[PDB]
Parts: C-alpha cells; structure tokens; sequence
C-alpha cells in the first residue's frame, strides 16, 4: 500500500512513521505524545513514544515505579532532568542533554522535569501496550498542523488519581522526594556525567544514565563501519529480552555488498542525525531523516544503509541476539564515536 | 555543473555540499575542519565552516582577537565551553550544547574548549575568507570515507610564538587572557541566565552574548505555511559588517499556499539542523537536505525553499540587512514559542 504511515497501524507490518506524524497524539496538560510504535503495531514487543514539551517548573510526573514494565529515556533534543532510585541505593539524577540516555529497570522510583524550551523525550518502554496509560491519562490532539507540541502544579495526575493506576502498571511513590542539590547537573557527587566514561550497571535492576558518546562503543567493520553503543544488554534486560543501543553508520563502499538481515524479534530504530536508507520486505526502498521511525517485524528480511556520511540511530529490538548485539559480536572494542578514516 | 559538490566551488555559483563531504579538509592536532561555504565560494561574503572534535582537557586555541572579522559559533552537537571579553566588561563564558549560540564581534577576546566527544561546531565567520588560516596552520586530510573526525595536555593550535605572528591572518595574540574557572551551571559568572531564562542579543555592537537553544527572541510568521525566526545577529550588532544570522524553523507549506520564490540582493546560506528541507535554486532540480547539509545561493540567484518534514529547524546566514530571516521578521509577529500553531 504504502510503507510510510500516519498513525502506527494496528497490526504488525513493515512500515515507517515520519517524525511529528500524528501517531495517535495525545497531550497531557503541556507535553503532546506521539506513539510511533505501540503494542498492537509491535505485536506487543515494545513502545516507541516521542514526548515534545516547553520548559517547567514543575515535576513532569509524581514519583512512580513501574513493576513490569523496563522503561528507558532518550533526549532527543533539549533538555530534563531524570531522578531515579532502586531499593535503599543512593538517589541519582541527571540533566540529560542531547544524545543522552537514562535507564529505568522495574521496581525503580523515577520522576522528570523538562528544562529547555524544544525538548523531545524518546521513551522506550518493554514491553509493549504501555501507551494505554496515556490514552487514558491524555486528551486526544488533532494537531492539524504537525507542530511539535501545542504552544506551577506537577504536570500530569494529581496524588489522588496517580494512586489509582495500577492496572497500568503505574505505582504511586509520593513520599519520593527529588533531590535538590545538583551540580553541573548531576547528583549525587562523585557521579560522573559528561566528564568520563559510563559503565552500564553490572546489577540487575539498578539505573544507570549514559552521557552522549561516554558510554561502551564497538565498531563492526563487516558491511563498511558501524559503531554500536550499548545502551541495555541482556545483562540488565534479563527476562524483558531486548536489546537497546545507537548504531552510527559510514556508508557502504561500492565493493562491499549491502547485507540482508532477518532476525526473530521485531526491532526499530529512530535516526537521530543523518540519512539513512531502509528496505523492509516487499516494499520500496525509503530515505529516512531526523526523527524518522522505522518498524520491522520479526522475521522480515530487511536492508539498511547510510546515504549520509555519517548517520546514527537509536535501535531496539526484541530478543537476545537482534541486529545490534550482532554487530558487536562481529566487531571489536572501540574507543571512538568516530570511524577509521581509512576503508 | 552538478548543484551537489564535494568541495566548495573555485568561484560563486549555487550549489549543495552534504554534511561531512571533504570540503577542503584540513586536521588541528585532533580538530577536522571542514569549510563548506568559503571567501572564493561566497564572493567574500562570509565563511561556513564544521569543526569535529574529541574531547580535550586544554583550550582548543590559545586565547585571541580578530580586528577585521566577526565570528560566531553554533553547537550542531555534543558541547564547547566558549570565553569572551570586550574592552573593560566582565569575562563572560558559557558552556555551549545542542543549539546553543555564542556572538563574537571584533575586536573581543576569546578561546573555546571541546567537553563532548561527538563534537560539531558551526562558525559563520564574516567577511568570508577568514578559513586561509586554516589551510596554513592545518594539516591537509584526505579522509577517504569521511569520518567526522580521526580517531585518536597543551593548547591545541599554534603555540604562543607562532600565534604571535599571525597578524596577516587577522589573528592577534592576547596571551594575558586567562579563561575564567569558576563556571557552574555552564556560565560565570555566576550573575548570568543560561538555560534558565530568556536571552537578548547584545544592546550595541561590539559586546559579545550568548543565546541558548530556544531562548532568544522569536518571530512567527504565517504568510507560506508557518515560520519561526529566532535572530542571533541583526542590523544593529553587525553595523558594517552587513549580514544576518537566525535559526529558521518549518511547518509544512500547505496544499494552498503557493511556495513563494525569493532573489535577494546578498548572497545567502543555510545548514540544516533539524528535519528535511528542499531546495530549488535556479534552473537546478529540486533537492532534499538533512542534518548537516549546506545550500549555498548567490545573490541574483532566485529559489524556492520548504520542509518536507512536518518540523525543520535551519542556522541561516544572509549578507545585507534585508535577506531571508529579516524578511520574515518584518512580515511577521513577535512570538514565544519554539513551536507553531496547531491550527493554519
Ligand atoms: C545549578 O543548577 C541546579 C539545578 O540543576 C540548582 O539546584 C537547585 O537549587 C535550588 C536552591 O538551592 C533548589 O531549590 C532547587 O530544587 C535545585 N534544583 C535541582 C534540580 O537540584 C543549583 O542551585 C545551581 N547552582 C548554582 C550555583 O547556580
Ligand atoms: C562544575 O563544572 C565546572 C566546569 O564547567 C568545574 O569547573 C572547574 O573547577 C575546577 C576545580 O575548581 C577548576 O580547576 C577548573 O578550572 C574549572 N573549570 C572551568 C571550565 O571553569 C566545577 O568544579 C564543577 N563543579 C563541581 C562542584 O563539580
Ligand atoms: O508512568 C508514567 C511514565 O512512565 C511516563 C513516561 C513519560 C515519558 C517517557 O519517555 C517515559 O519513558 C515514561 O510519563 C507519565 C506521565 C504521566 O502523566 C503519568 C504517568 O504515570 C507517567
Ligand atoms: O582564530 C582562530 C579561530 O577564530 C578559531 C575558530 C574555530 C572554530 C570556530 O567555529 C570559529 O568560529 C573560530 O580557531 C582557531 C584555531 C587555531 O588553531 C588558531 C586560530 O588562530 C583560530
Ligand atoms: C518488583 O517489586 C514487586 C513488589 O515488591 C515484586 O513482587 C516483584 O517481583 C519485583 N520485580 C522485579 C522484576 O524485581
Ligand atoms: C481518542 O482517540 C481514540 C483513538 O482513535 C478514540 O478511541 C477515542 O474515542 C478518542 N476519544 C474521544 C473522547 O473522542
Ligand atoms: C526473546 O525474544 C525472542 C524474539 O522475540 C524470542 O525468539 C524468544 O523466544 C525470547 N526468549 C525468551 C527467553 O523469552
Ligand atoms: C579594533 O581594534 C583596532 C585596534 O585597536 C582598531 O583600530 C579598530 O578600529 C577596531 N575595530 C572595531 C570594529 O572596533
Ligand atoms: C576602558 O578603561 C580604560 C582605563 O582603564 C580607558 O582608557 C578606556 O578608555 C576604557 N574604554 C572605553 C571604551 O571607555
Ligand atoms: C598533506 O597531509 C599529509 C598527511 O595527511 C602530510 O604528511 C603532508 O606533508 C601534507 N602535505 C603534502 C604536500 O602532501
Ligand atoms: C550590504 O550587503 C548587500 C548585499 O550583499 C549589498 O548589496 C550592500 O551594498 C551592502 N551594504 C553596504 C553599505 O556594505
Ligand atoms: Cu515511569
Ligand atoms: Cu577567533
């Protein structure tokens, strides 16, 4: 029919999703939801949601926990604070800029606040369904004009009604008190944030923010050169099977054939810089640009290659072993965003 | 011939050049240099230059002045700590991230440090030419597949003899400048809004300012589909110099607006930041840009401009005081939003 869409279709398909597309918009007071993959459109595996809002004053959510859902914040552009907290560990928070990551595994206490003016939130959410939450949370946004988001209380619902989500797997934590002390944006001291390097979290269930370009790097040199940054391994996804991470792209060499790929579990990616050319199944091939999704489904052989210089996106997929994971087990420890400069 | 080239052309013509092609490549200890629009390419109107880099522990430059040129400095990515003083004011700093925006007229001193790994700094740098600098104290690279950057504590750059003697480049030493250290927050001193409140361009020229992503004054206008202007050099900062400088954010054009042609009398230019854009200049077919890609259009030079994604955001430079942002503004209102309206 047509491979780009409009909305996330309501079936498992190949598809791509432009950015700012409608994708069921929903606004919660000033933050407009957009759900570029949903459970139905994902066959459950996971939720891909871009959140676009001006600066606040206020919380972006009361304190919450999720149970069974892992939760992953991406800054697409601008700027919010994350504070997050497992069991009786320290209390953490960061400023993610662009670029930067935030990990939330269950059982984990977190809450929000959007600090700039063009700030895009990437949630990534296993599995899927999640976004029934906002459904019900939210107001239903025409948008007819596909702006961003429409142009001091927490944002969102109130102590009484955010006790009353649980079949959304949502847990009220309203003795969480954010910490306040921040410096440079982070806290507490002696945490390092776009200063040095960032480990993933060796234990399960703890959070753990990545700086852009300060975490783990591989580079795959099989199909021209990729970089992998791992963002969740099965290490930290343990029984929510998934994998998360960037892939920087070179382009691919005249002499080195574009490979064909199939892999179980459906993955997707959003490009976050760069043009990057994709073709799932039976359908066209298509240019993606800033902010694009694209969707393929488990077991659809797919080809992608970057028309750019130099492109990256943020990848998720479900499974073990899907197309990331692959990459890094093909490639080496890499210490540079950057790729050779020689083929 | 072609409107897509690799390098920027030997004389002014229209043209395309896409993020990162060689662009006369030049390497500063582990800075790459890219310069896509040039003096030659612009007819001397300004310079359009990428810088990539690593992260350093020491200044990217030791601390200078230019008489003659007007420099200005765009984060595409990642992040710089950028200093500047003029005459007898406070030493100001901030440090730069996605978006951000540092003014640096004549005659203010200033240096910058890289923080971020995946670094990319955009200098419009005015009148053009200013880049033979950076053939003489560069290091050609060839790059074959156009990394960013190569992979790999002093001052980067010239040490402080050689940086003495670069007067014939517009370049003067100001070896006494020592680059504040009591930043906080991004910015000192401590008296000063950066990502925390509204930010206004400098009052007269001469005085630098700094305006971070979203914050600066923004104009709205609604004559072909929806724009936002947000200025971050006008008339009364450039004086002489003679050029604008803004981001450009896009709507769509809807189905019933025509796309409007311009011809102006300076050339301009524009790198697209956020979102895809198409271009039609001259008699050449009609091209898409994505992050990072530069159209150059002479002046004289008619062409037609919109956003294929339902949101682009572009840094544009203009020579002249009334180019394309400034003529948007005029057109338009004041606005306080980074998004438009949800209804045309
Ligand atoms: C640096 O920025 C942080 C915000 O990230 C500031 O921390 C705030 O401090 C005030 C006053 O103590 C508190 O009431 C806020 O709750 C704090 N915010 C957060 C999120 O921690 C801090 O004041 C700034 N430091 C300086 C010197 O400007
Ligand atoms: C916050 O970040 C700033 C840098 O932006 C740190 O500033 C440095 O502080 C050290 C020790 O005081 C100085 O030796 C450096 O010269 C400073 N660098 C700059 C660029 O000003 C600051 O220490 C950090 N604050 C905290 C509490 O971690
Ligand atoms: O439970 C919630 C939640 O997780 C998130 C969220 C938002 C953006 C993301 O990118 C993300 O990963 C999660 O927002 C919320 C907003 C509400 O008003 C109420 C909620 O209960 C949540
Ligand atoms: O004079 C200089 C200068 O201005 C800049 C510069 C760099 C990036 C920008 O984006 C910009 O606007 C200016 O770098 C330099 C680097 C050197 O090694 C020596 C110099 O003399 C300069
Ligand atoms: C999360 O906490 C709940 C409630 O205490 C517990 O039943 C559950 O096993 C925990 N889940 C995980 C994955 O740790
Ligand atoms: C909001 O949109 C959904 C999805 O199309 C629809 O089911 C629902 O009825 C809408 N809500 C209202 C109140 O119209
Ligand atoms: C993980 O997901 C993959 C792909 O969806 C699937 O093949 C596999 O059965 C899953 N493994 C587990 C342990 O559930
Ligand atoms: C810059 O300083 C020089 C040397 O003092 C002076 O001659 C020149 O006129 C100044 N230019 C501007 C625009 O202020
Ligand atoms: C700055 O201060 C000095 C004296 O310290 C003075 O000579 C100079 O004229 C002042 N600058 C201006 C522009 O007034
Ligand atoms: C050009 O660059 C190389 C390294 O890329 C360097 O060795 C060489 O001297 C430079 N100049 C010439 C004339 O090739
Ligand atoms: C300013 O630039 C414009 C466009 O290039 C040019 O036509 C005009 O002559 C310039 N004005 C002055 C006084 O330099
Ligand atoms: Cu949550
Ligand atoms: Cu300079």
């Amino acid at each position: 029919s047509s491979l780009i869409v409009e909305d996330a279709p309501d079936h498992v398909r190949p598809y791509v999703i432009r950015h700012y597309s409608h994708a069921r918009a929903v606004t919660v007071d000033t933050q407009l939801y957009r759900f570029y993959v949903t459970g139905p459109s994902s066959g459950y595996a996971f939720t891909l949601m871009g959140t676009n809002a001006p600066h606040s004053d206020a919380l972006g959510v009361l304190p919450h926990i999720h149970q069974k859902h892992y939760e992953n914040f991406y800054c697409n552009k601008g700027s919010f604070q994350l504070w997050a907290q497992s069991g009786n560990e320290t209390q953490q928070t960061r400023v993610l800029s662009s670029g930067d990551y935030g990990s939330v595994p269950r059982n984990v206490t977190h809450t929000f606040q959007i600090q700039d003016p063009d700030t895009e939130m990437t949630g990534v959410i296993v599995p899927g369904g999640f976004e029934d939450l906002f459904y019900y949370l939210g107001t239903n946004a025409t948008d007819t004009t596909h702006t961003p988001y429409i142009p001091s209380s927490t944002t969102g619902p109130d102590s009484s009604t955010i006790s009353t989500l649980q079949s959304f797997d949502v847990y009220a934590e309203l003795s969480f008190t954010p910490r306040t002390d921040t410096v440079n944006g982070t806290a507490p001291a002696n945490t390092v944030w776009h200063t040095g390097a960032n480990a993933l979290a060796s234990t399960a269930g703890d959070p753990y923010f990545i700086a852009n370009g300060w975490g783990p790097k591989y580079l795959n040199s099989q199909y021209g050169y990729q970089i992998v940054a791992p963002f969740v391994t099965a290490t930290q996804a343990q029984d929510t099977n998934y994998t998360l991470s960037t892939i920087s792209m070179s382009t691919t060499p005249s002499t080195v054939t574009v490979p064909t790929w199939s892999f179980p579990g459906a993955c997707a990616f959003q490009v976050q810089e760069g043009r990057v050319v994709v073709q799932i199944g039976d359908y066209a091939a298509t240019e993606l640009g800033s902010g694009d999704v694209a969707f393929i489904p488990g077991g659809v052989e797919f080809k992608y290659y970057s028309e750019a210089y130099f492109s990256k996106v943020l990848f998720v997929s479900s499974g073990s072993d899907g197309l990331d994971q692959n990459l890094v087990n093909g490639g080496e420890e890499w210490s540079s965003v950057s790729f050779p400069a020689d083929w």
